């Protein structure tokens, strides 16, 4: 484990510092193979920190892991958009990423689940038939559960085809692994055609996971609230589509005696709150969709309202905030 | 006079109530009355479902001119209004049955054009619109003459066999019998005007545009493989390395697909062997060999290639139809009552003794390899087919149609015997 600290400061040591073609050529196939041997060098290898300064492996293990995922991050989103270097060396530090976190579970997803909404849909492939793999290895994995659904069901509506059957072979792997009442159905598979139009599909998914397992409920909540923002529109849409369905079980994790739980629930309010005031685009959808919803079930009004009150102090008299808020009382009446 | 009201930046007196309505529907919520307005749409379309044809068309046409949040309000207000159509698909009015065939024509551009609500706009309109079992005729219609005006790889014909997964969505049995059914008419109708090869027939447009129908409703089981799997099979001996590459890589897919749904349908209890049999054939059938036996060779993967826009041989597709006889029969062991090979052998024979140039090849050597019982009669019109071929070799120019049949008729032979 000690060379990977060398080789990668020598990886992508002048990723931005070519200056002729020839020399970026050659710069890019030293890069391609040095790639190659930290991808080979990484593979199964345990992530052991030196020892440090009387310090727990968790941080240090930490320390090291987000050093090399940055780099590699860092090296590979510059890697897109020498000119045929350009697929095999994303190949490469691609490999190398999936062979790193493989290796280290209880050390990786933690700062690796940003790589699932990516931009690089290939790179999201990827990452999921990457998790595929670890969750068959028969953070812990009880809050992983919600968290890997929500990108397992937004990846189904992606634009890719590889995206989708990537997106789909993991949700039978959670659902295998967690064993979640989805009535069994998927079977793992490749060379899937999955069609472009799975709005209705990926809502069914959602519907009958929360109703038959509103085991989670928050964590799905939370991490599909920080996904909307990071969609584009089209899947902004089928994100709120498939979030409608799970916003009702927020009732029975409000009341309970949790200091956490409650806090949880107002932030996830506060969220949507946000959410409804920012987007103005597709404002009588998020409104009919969220907030008529919310208004419909009655334990919460309570929240919803005092979060809507203490939204409009901070907003302020005249805001953007507190006239949002003011209107979308009218939905939440309804 | 009346089209003031679909205003910019701030003729029968019956009907008018509707095209009035529309604008005051529509007006409510400019600048969040949506609940409101809404729920009065609602309730005027079912305590007053009288004209639900000229509101119908006001609101298409002031959908075109409104803004992105009236859109998002328009499809709203009018959803509700889109199952009452159903009332007007069994009156006996050849201008009624205009008027909906324009609606619906104007709903199609409309989902084609507007692609930024595309998730809601499907799952609002065509997510309704596909239940109302009475009017599905009319829709599949009208999807065929679109994609068919559009062609095939047309923006709007992937359009159409996109939003067709939207309309099985409701009722899978009724559309997936539709278009299984229309493809297969056309092949059958292809029997009238023979031509050389089928890329060459007049109703190939036809065969390849209702292809893809299958090919998208035939994830997640929304063709019913339980009920139409002779046919699917049928559809595939016929199309198999047919077609440019994308179409050769639909077809890769739509086996596959197809493979999948019966591993993975709940309306066939299987046995633990006829499952593991039916998941090796799905493993076995993405291997390096069978994509040089579908012509898609030389690609990556077929998924890629296909949601985009070679010489074959009778030995493949022996192959090719060998494997999946082995399917259908491994399937067939936990189904008693089945009665599929029946099925398909009556729609092979059907084609094996009828002339054509294209179909006739492929379906002497289709029907010898799924045949389970062959009489004298069959044996002497394949060698009659044969006698007939050479005949028509040494006089007719047409070399490698004569040849391709001889060889397709030894062929026969050899599996009968």
């Amino acid at each position: 484990n000690k060379m990977v600290e060398y080789l990668t400061d020598w990886v992508m040591g002048t990723s931005n510092q070519a200056a002729d073609d020839d020399v970026k050529c050659l710069t890019r196939d030293l890069d391609q193979a040095s790639m190659e041997a930290v991808v080979s060098l990484l593979a199964g290898l345990p992530l052991q920190p030196e020892e440090g300064d009387g310090v727990e492996l968790m941080e240090a293990k930490s320390q090291l892991f987000l050093k090399y995922f940055t780099l590699f991050m860092n090296l590979l989103n510059d890697c897109s958009e020498m000119s045929r270097r350009l697929a095999s060396l994303r190949h490469c530090t691609v490999l190398a990423m999936s062979n790193l976190l493989n290796a280290n579970v209880d050390s990786g997803l933690m700062h690796s689940i940003g790589l699932g909404y990516h931009k690089d849909l290939q790179t999201r492939a990827t990452f999921m038939e990457v998790l595929t793999k670890i969750l068959q290895q028969g953070i812990r994995p009880k809050d992983v559960p919600g968290t890997l659904l929500n990108i397992a069901l937004l990846n189904l509506g992606s634009s890719d085809p590889s995206l989708r059957s990537a997106a789909y072979n993991l949700l039978c792997a959670l659902t295998c692994t967690f064993n979640l009442k989805i009535e069994g159905q998927l079977l793992e598979t490749s060379g899937l055609c999955i069609p472009a139009n799975n709005t209705l599909f990926i809502v069914s998914i959602s519907k009958t996971l929360a109703a038959n397992e509103p085991h989670l409920t928050l964590e799905f909540l939370e991490e599909c609230i920080s996904g909307f923002s990071k969609s584009s529109i089209e899947l902004k849409h089928l994100c709120l589509e498939y979030m409608t369905p799970w916003l009702s079980n927020l009732v029975r994790f409000c009341k309970h005696n949790d200091d956490a739980k409650r806090q949880r629930v107002t932030a996830i309010l506060d969220k949507l709150i946000t959410m409804t005031i920012n987007e103005k685009q597709m404002y009588p959808s998020i409104q009919a969709k969220i907030w008529g919803s919310l208004g419909q079930i009655t334990d919460l009004l309570d929240v919803v309202l005092d979060s809507f009150i203490k939204t409009s102090a901070t907003g302020g008299l005249g805001s953007i905030k507190a006239e949002v808020m003011a209107d979308t009382a009218v939905a939440l009446a309804s």
